[PDB]
């Protein structure tokens, strides 16, 4: 099962976030 924040793509975006910091 899975939905964005619980995928592949958050998982690579999630990180995105900080280094967009």
């Amino acid at each position: 099962h899975s939905d964005g924040i619980f995928t592949d793509s958050y998982s690579r975006y999630r990180k995105q976030m900080a280094v967009k910091k």
